[PDB]
């Protein structure tokens, strides 16, 4: 594929296949201290970024040391849902999750428009809305797994969490995909000369494919990690996120295509229960 998105796949399977072997090292010879585990692989975490900057530039390099970053949290994450208490498994795979949806979302970017791919695209959360959402659901899982070990041993119920994070996601690159140049990160007020409406595919199901599958994507997150907490707040705050987004960007969509969207709005709803758009 194009060159920025060549970097991270390197990058990314890289780093997993670097502290996958270091996993599996010290699985087989009983290294199981917490302390020793996170210095070893701080030593070749650290090891990845001074190999990575030196065969890399600035651009390349703030790109591959996000990809293989992503690597070790995927890695380090199937690891600890495999070795960890059964009070902790479950966070593990929420870890290997989030690693993934990062990254699927750049690759995304990088293939169906190579043109704007940029660290932007490898996403790394450094929005004060959502940092302090997310860091927020982590306090919530250890307090209540501290105190209540119990609440997180119920394995169907992550498992069902996972099961709602892998939709949300195929949902979420095939709508990405589907749409092709069209789609766009960001919300979009200008019209392009090759921008043109797409109702086929996922689009035929919903006018917001891509939104709906990060909307339950992301309560599927909280799923997973069996916090009773934020399970409801991550339901509503997406919600309204995607209200607003979603009714000014039909807006926009109307003053792009005119008709066809409104024909389309009568044909096909948002995907998202209760946001009706822009009527
Ligand atoms: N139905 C549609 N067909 C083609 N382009 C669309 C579109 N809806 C929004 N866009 C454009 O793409 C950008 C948002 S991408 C949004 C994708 C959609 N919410 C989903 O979940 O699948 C906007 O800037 C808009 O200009």
């Amino acid at each position: 594929l194009s060159p920025a998105g060549k970097i991270s796949l390197q990058s990314f399977t890289g780093s997993s296949l670097v502290f996958f072997v270091i996993c599996m090292f010290n699985h087989y010879y009983g290294i199981t201290n917490l302390v020793v585990n996170t210095l070893i692989v701080f030593f070749y975490a650290v090891n990845v970024y001074f190999f990575l900057k030196f065969f890399y530039n600035e651009f390349a390099f703030a790109i591959a040391i996000r990809a293989a970053f992503l690597g070790l949290v995927l890695v380090l994450g199937l690891y600890i849902k495999l070795v960890a208490p059964p009070n902790i498994q479950i966070f593990g795979g929420y870890m290997s999750v989030m690693a993934l949806f990062h990254y699927s979302e750049f690759l995304a970017i990088a293939i169906v428009q190579p043109k704007q791919v940029s660290t932007d695209s490898f996403v790394i959360n450094h929005s004060p809305q959502y940092t302090i959402a997310a860091v927020s659901s982590w306090v919530e899982f250890f307090i209540e797994t501290y105190f209540f070990p119990a609440l997180k041993a119920i394995h169907w119920l992550s498992n069902i969490g996972l099961c709602v994070c892998i939709l949300g996601e195929v949902l979420r690159k095939t709508a990405i995909l589907t749409a092709g140049s069209n789609f766009n990160h960001l919300v979009q007020c200008e019209k392009s000369s090759d921008h043109v409406l797409v109702t086929h595919g996922v689009y035929a199901w919903f006018r917001h494919p891509s939104y709906v599958g990060w909307f339950y994507w992301s309560i599927g997150t909280q799923i997973i990690l069996i916090n009773p907490l934020c399970i409801p707040a991550y339901t509503l705050a997406s919600w309204m996120f995607f209200k607003e987004r979603i009714y000014i960007e039909e807006s926009m969509l109307l003053s792009f295509f005119g008709q066809q969207y409104c024909d389309y709005q009568q044909q096909v709803g948002t995907g998202i229960p209760f946001i009706e758009g822009y009527k």
